[PDB]
């Protein structure tokens, strides 16, 4: 299991929608394994396949301990072909960063709770009922699968400032 | 010297531009005195006259200790009829709240350094050269004089969320 390079803004791969996984087979499991290693090496709570250059609907999460039926933390989760099955109308503001926008943090308003159907590492059907930071991570990761980085939720001026910040740090 | 009530969003008084002070006289000094007391009672770093219902170009600041020629902190400052005379092209992201949007904090990008000409408590001409939190406060206060609250710099979705948050807290 190996550490993959993270794709960072403004790389256009990050704005491309990822495709459903046809079949959860050995090759998918190998990628998931590399995703977990990469997530850990980067001190992340989650990671989407697109962030390592693969446009497939696969994300991993692990949210450490620090509504009945919902989880505040947990993992490791392998979440393939996620489908949102319930989502709270109540929303909360929390601070986020992203491995694809290194060093930049800002506030984002999202639903507090979410339920998602998915296929696991073995290709079995599952539901996750998440709240708190678990729900927050899951939504951030699902957005990546749809070609969305969290800067999309900010003013244009701040989004541009964040992208210029990352560009300046990567200029050769 | 008395504590004045703070005008909060979405009160439309906060979106009205304030008028130049004609003359810094006893009545202006009395208002400034009440502004300092109100600022302190509310644990603020600054305050604009519009926030206490008076549409005049007067702000106060006091930024405690915690470029050559620029100050990182200081006060108490009485700043009347401010005019920006220099402003840095470099900008910085810092977290702000506002007494007129109670309980809501977010990130704002602003110039790091500013120089402002103004009239003081005695009606004498002065310049302030500010950086760090002093410059940050001064710009936040100047915005109020122009009818601008810091939510203006946010996404519409987050601005609306903040205003609904304050409205819900004030609903009778
Ligand atoms: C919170 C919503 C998203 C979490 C997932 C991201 C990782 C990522 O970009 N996944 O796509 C992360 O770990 N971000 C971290 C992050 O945002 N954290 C970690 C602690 C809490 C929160 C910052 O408030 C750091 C590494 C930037
Ligand atoms: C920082 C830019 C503006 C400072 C002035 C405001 C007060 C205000 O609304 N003036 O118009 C303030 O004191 N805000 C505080 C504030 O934003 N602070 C105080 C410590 C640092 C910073 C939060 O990061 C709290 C009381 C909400
Ligand atoms: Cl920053
Ligand atoms: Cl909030
Ligand atoms: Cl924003
Ligand atoms: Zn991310
Ligand atoms: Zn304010």
């Amino acid at each position: 299991m190996s550490v993959l390079s993270i794709v960072t803004v403004p790389d256009k791969r990050l704005s491309l929608c990822s495709e459903e996984v046809e079949k959860v087979d050995q090759s998918i499991r190998k990628l998931v394994d590399d995703m977990f290693e990469t997530m850990h090496a980067n001190q992340g709570l989650g990671l989407a396949a697109v962030q390592v250059g693969v446009h497939k609907r696969i994300l991993v999460m692990n949210v450490p301990e620090e509504i009945e039926g919902y989880e505040l933390y947990g993992g490791p989760y392998c979440i393939i072909n996620p489908k949102i099955v319930d989502i709270s109308q109540e929303k909360v503001k929390l601070k986020e960063g992203c491995l694809s926008v290194p060093g930049y943090f800002d506030y984002i308003v999202r639903p507090q709770r979410i339920a998602v159907q998915y296929l696991d590492y073995n290709g079995n059907e599952c539901i996750i009922k998440a709240q708190g930071w678990l729900a927050r991570c899951l939504q951030h990761e699902i957005d990546h699968l749809n070609g969305t980085v969290f800067l999309k939720y900010l003013s244009k001026f701040k989004r541009d400032f964040a992208i210029e910040k990352v560009k300046k740090k990567e200029r050769t």
